[PDB]
């Protein structure tokens, strides 16, 4: 309803991760590994804003009682970019992002 002092680009991120665990239909769950800075990402509000991460297999499936990040890490997990745009004060779906996996061993 009512959102007063709510506009952070990290929360958008938490959010997503979360949401496209959920919305998509892999086994193991990926929490965020690493967050990018994309351009302008705390300064369009009614506008779209552009975000992206890297999410990598945790040890809990798909999907868990909590979220991911309440699970461990596994590190021999595939890591992934997730990346797209999307509003932090309208949040709306489906999320308009891409994963493109990132090898990191």
């Amino acid at each position: 309803g009512s959102h007063m002092q709510a506009l952070s680009y990290r929360e958008a991120v938490l959010r997503a991760v979360d949401r496209l665990n959920e919305q998509s239909s892999e086994a193991n769950l990926y929490r965020l590994l690493e967050l990018d800075q994309p351009p302008k990402a705390d300064e369009d509000p009614g506008t779209p804003k552009p975000v992206s991460f890297t999410v990598k297999e945790t040890v809990c499936p798909r999907p868990t009682r909590q979220p991911p990040e309440l699970c461990d890490f596994k590190e021999n997990g595939r890591v992934k970019q997730c990346v797209g745009t999307v509003t932090l004060d309208q949040i709306k779906d489906p999320l308009d992002i891409t994963c493109n996996e990132v090898q990191g061993v």
